[PDB]
């Protein structure tokens, strides 16, 4: 029923900067897709961003102990965090790691994830809608 | 309109073999729900699997010439085959890659896709339902 | 005569979570484990827990001016934060690294540590009997 | 006109901990210097420093939208933040990254910069002076 | 009751050859130390030390059938020998691995132990009370 | 007072070859904007250039023999020569390394100096200002 | 009761080609051999050799359908295929992998097999008895 | 007298697909400029192409019993098939190995071939021309 | 006629520690087991243990100066060892290298060893029967 | 029409040193053979050899300023000048690698060009004929 | 006055099992040819060898004692032993390392000494004449 | 009885620069050492000293038509110059890589030659009497 969709550093900054790679689309904007879209499924969208790992990992910790699906964007930390990776290492529920970009298509830094081991499944590069595809993936499975 | 599902080495061994892993669902059912779902986006899937890398270049070649988009697992050889990648970098429509399982949480060598810098976007780890939100992706980028 | 123990990111949900691996002490209960055998060994615990870099460093800054020593268990950031090394590099008393899991029998990437380097020790793998033991160099080494 | 001078982890703490290294100016005289270099060459510094990485990308954010050139010492960030250089590459600006010490004579960890590819250049080991050569750049390529 | 110290080669030389890094400590003095913490403890120290990777095997197979806990400084053998490892990962009590100095700030072959990921826990660089500390552990964890 | 500014291979191919990237000032006149900075600095500068190895070596011993400071742009010996930094090692004033070109921008090879660890500081990306810069902070030193 | 022994690419050319390194045996002497060694042994088996590896993947399905026990020398394919290893991970029967040159004395690309994780053991270097000894294990373990 | 051309996976769409990089001559079109300068040098061209490495293989064989020199451009299989490199290390005559592109020019994997070590000599970059060049210096060796 | 089986490190506490994994036959056994199936075959076999890598290098020694075969599972020293690789080039007779697990589904560690570029050929994972194989290889080989 | 043929460090040895290596051929006869086959080609060759990295520097600059296309052996410094690739990244007409021998044959440092990543194309391994078919595709190509 | 000449494993095989590489001089030859040279510059040679670690590591303790300079060739614990290396570490008189063969021509493991860090300096490839060679240094430097 | 000591770049700064490290032993006062040494052994030495490596090529290259050996000590070339190696490699009589520091004793770059693999053999660490041991070698092998 409830589902949380996290982002991380830089996504607040989604809809600038750079048109042609992510998007014209705001994080506003994103979070009414998805609110729109998870209502549809007949889902509770609670989507939160942060450029904060101390605030990313308080929202994991509370859906840890709700026992809620995550669907999370971690921006940069995506690459460089075991704190976090820690922090969804408790999560029950499912969850699913989401890349607007294709970040195999971009420097070989950023092929590797800390997140996508423990994740349930991992949905790059298809934008904006990989979110909504989550959302589904998570309809389907309760 | 038309979408190409192409599976490669041991996807017609799905259902058999490992029900904890990849789902008790054969490849003629997974064929049949691909269809399925398919039709009610308004789609055609043309599903085929080989265990030949020579069937699955011929099957990319004519893709290519049709300008059809492709959802590819290519198995194995998703590690492996430079010879793929080649047949798939003609790709004018959009090419997702899909696997079944999360190959981020097996072995090291599961985790370098020859496909992924080529590839619109990728998903993992989501089960058969990967094939599916591919079509959806697929559906409302026409 | 005065201790600072000091624990980062995820510390805080000790006790929850991973029973088998931790233990099922939570932080609270660490607190007062802690401070009742700095108290037995003629010492003051002053422990403090974050999830927050900025808030470890301001701690660790604090210690440095104060030349109070140090018992730390950064949590994820051990394995990649240089900012908390070149911090803890300015303490004039004794640094000792703290992890309640034996970080070498887990991933690759856990077997390093940015701050192991500039400890005066580490104490691993032993669970929270590590703070005490910690604890207890302190006390013989004044 | 106006340039931004932005400081990360532990630069708050220069002028102590190590006198023989980085000189025993402290962040307030560099502030001070800064600003003084600044007004000579006709323009106006914006000095800030922090410890959080929240904070770091805010400031960030706003010389993006601003469109104003930023001087950056981002600390040990510089070694480990994905996140930090996300931002930066909205910069419109010339970005000049600045450290201190001679990150080359150190530590093989602190040889790497995520920011120096996506910076204009880099100014190391030229001591408190590298920040007012960076100004004096910026004030040569207006 | 029963506590095996196994130290390996080089450890006879303690006490000699540099005072200002292990401790003017000698292996004597050492074994006195140990046997009276262990006496104070209410435990028994059999305390052992070789040159000769046979020996220390030996020792370790009799506390394998004896389910007897190890303290083990292997010395070098610590960075290079599979043999010993293959005979710890026999011990059903514990296993607590000590070194006297700080082996993760020498040189980078020394901070590779093939004991640690079998091991319980590591104390490192507390000088010779890691002996003791680790006896303190066994004391509490009967 | 005299400064030594010193021009490796292909620095004398400046102001051709690749206008969009290091500038359509050639390399005499890049000694001409250096010797009037200089004076304007109280500074006299020695600026020569050579595709030799061999010449250059000369250049930096008698440097050494005059205890006098040196800016080094080495061009492609940056990456590859041990000779020229055995030559600079015996440099007693400061050793300035300049590189016109962002060389962390570039290919992998040319994030690597074997000058870097034993200049004073490394200025690169700032095009040909670097030069003029590294004479300011020679001027500010003295 | 039935075995299969499998060999892939190139050795159809055995016994031509290379006479001092791999024997003056061909293949169909090799299958001779092999089935009257069975024969002794009281078993039947079936043996086939290919160059196409959809032939060697399909031939691997049969044997785990069959649950019946695989002899394989996969040539080329041991270094290359992860498919291979796929469809082998399948079979319950055991798998013994066998290699008539010892491929440790060669080339260090030849030192690695997807296989050998999988396999219940390897035999290399004891020419064409290896798959004699292969047979007589299997004849031993049921 | 004789000599073999044999193009592996993906040859057959060369004139398609990417005009700027390969050339807009097609494969049929390249078995007529070889053809003829084979005659024009006195030689014929046998020149097969194929997507199947089983069939790349058998020609090789063929190749390799009748003693005739092979001029071969793998594809993709150049850079991952040792069973390629095994049939080839057969050949008694001249092996030439010939790439259309500039191998080196392009990503990391594609500068390893396993087939060079084993041929007589390659030939890269030169386009079309480089299969002339290879029956030229056949024609020069006889 | 006669063969010497060598045993190194840990090997005699075979048959106890790990049930499951090598077998619950002891060396007693073993040696018991070889010598029936060696007189079997017509030969004698000396099976020797040692947990001493000087006293493995002598029987080797006396086995190069008899010209006699061996079949050699040095244990630990397997992996670690250049003494005994060095030992065991002078032996002119086959060596045999034999591992009773299948050390490549293990640690990497384990993946590699010394001897195994020197020896003969290689048997692994086959459990106590690998000794036996070895034994009839060498009985075919005279 | 006008032709640059640059050999590098100890091409000036060629028909001495190592008969059944490069050939018999001197470096004169060399001279004289591209010189003929040149005229044949209607092109002129103008053909210099020299151990100094700054003569073959000079030499690439002419031929930059000229618009002339080289032919490049560059001995030794093919494998260690980042010098000579700056120089050779200029030449606006086709830049042809040339080796004598099969460098992919020799040791692992041969196998790495800094000069094929920016040459045309390259040719080993077919002795001298490699600097004549050089010449060929040069005359096809204007 | 007195010097240790130690060789470790395999040294007592000189001049049996490969005349071609060694020498056939002996064991018992090279200590005469030593003792024999020491008397000859006013030294005393004591020459001993051992296959046992714990045997060179003795010997290594009581020149450490008795400030006796050491000539050691410590065979294949070279290349493995950290245990050897830190009783090195303690000697006060110089430490010279002796290899008979080339260690660089030969395979890659053997291109690294744990010793030459420690060694006052290293003689390789010059055959026994190494140890004369050794001696007269020790005698020059008195 | 012609003996050839050839020092490449930086060795005429010998006896100035670090008096510490190499001696305060100057390049002429090695020339005269060397020559008296060589007379009294009865053989004659030549030495030389150049920056340039295309001078040390032609000095190699005249050694080698003579057939004489080589002492060589070539600066930072060592580790940098397969052009010197390619030299080197022609020679027909013996040549002795001589260092005057302990290259395995400095920075990890140093430990790596070119030269020694195809050296007779190589001193290092043992100051200037290395050259002297190097024609004593010499002169006991002829
Ligand atoms: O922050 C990141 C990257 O560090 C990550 O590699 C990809 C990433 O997670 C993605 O494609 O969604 C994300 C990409 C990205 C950004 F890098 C960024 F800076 C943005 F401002 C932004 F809106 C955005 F989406
Ligand atoms: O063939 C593969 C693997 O080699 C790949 O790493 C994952 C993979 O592409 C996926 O999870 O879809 C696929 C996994 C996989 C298998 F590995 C396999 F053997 C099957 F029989 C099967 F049905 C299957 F789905
Ligand atoms: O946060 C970490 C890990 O990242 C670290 O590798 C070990 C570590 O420092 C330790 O064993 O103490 C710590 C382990 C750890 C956790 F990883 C974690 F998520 C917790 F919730 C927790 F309570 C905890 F103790
Ligand atoms: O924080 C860092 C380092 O992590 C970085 O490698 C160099 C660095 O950016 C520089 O030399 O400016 C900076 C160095 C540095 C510190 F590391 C530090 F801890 C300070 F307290 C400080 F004032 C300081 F300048
Ligand atoms: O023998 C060793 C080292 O090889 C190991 O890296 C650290 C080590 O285990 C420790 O700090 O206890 C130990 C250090 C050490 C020594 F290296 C050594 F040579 C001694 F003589 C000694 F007494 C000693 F304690
Ligand atoms: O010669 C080099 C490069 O090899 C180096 O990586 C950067 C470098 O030192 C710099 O940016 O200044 C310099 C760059 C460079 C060149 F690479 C070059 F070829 C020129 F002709 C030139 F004028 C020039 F400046
Ligand atoms: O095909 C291979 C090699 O690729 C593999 O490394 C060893 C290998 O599996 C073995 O020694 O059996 C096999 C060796 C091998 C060959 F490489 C080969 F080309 C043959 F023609 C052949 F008969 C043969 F046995
Ligand atoms: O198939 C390949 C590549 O995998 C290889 O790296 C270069 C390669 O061998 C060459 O440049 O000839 C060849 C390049 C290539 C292709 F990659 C390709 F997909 C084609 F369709 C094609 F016609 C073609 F020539
Ligand atoms: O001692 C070893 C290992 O170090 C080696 O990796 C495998 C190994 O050679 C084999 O499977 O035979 C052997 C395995 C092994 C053990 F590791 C061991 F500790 C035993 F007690 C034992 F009986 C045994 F057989
Ligand atoms: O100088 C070199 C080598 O360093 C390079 O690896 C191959 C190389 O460019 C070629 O095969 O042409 C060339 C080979 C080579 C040599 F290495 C050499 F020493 C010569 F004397 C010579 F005549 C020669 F041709
Ligand atoms: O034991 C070794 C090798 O492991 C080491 O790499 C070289 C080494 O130290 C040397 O050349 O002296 C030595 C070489 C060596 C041996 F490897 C060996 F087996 C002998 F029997 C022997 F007499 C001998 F001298
Ligand atoms: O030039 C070098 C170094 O590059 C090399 O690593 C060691 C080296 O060959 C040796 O110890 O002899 C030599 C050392 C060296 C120097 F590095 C140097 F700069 C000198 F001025 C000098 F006299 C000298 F001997």
């Amino acid at each position: 029923l409830i589902v949380n969709v996290i982002n991380g550093p830089n996504l607040g900054r989604l809809g600038r900067r750079e048109p042609a790679v992510y998007g014209g689309t705001t994080h506003d904007e994103l979070v009414a897709l998805i609110e729109r879209e998870a209502a549809e499924l007949g889902l509770k969208a609670v989507v939160r961003q942060s450029d904060s790992e101390a605030q990313l990992l308080d929202w994991i910790h509370q859906a840890a102990d709700a026992a809620e699906p995550v669907i999370l964007n971690a921006g940069g930390l995506t690459h460089t965090s075991v704190a976090l990776r820690d922090a969804c290492a408790e999560l029950s529920a499912p969850l699913i790691e989401v890349h607007i970009s294709n970040v195999h298509a971009r420097e070989e830094f950023r092929r590797h994830s800390y997140l996508s081991p423990i994740a349930t499944g991992v949905i790059v590069g298809l934008g904006i809608q990989g979110y909504l595809l989550a959302l589904r993936y998570l309809a389907e499975h309760v």
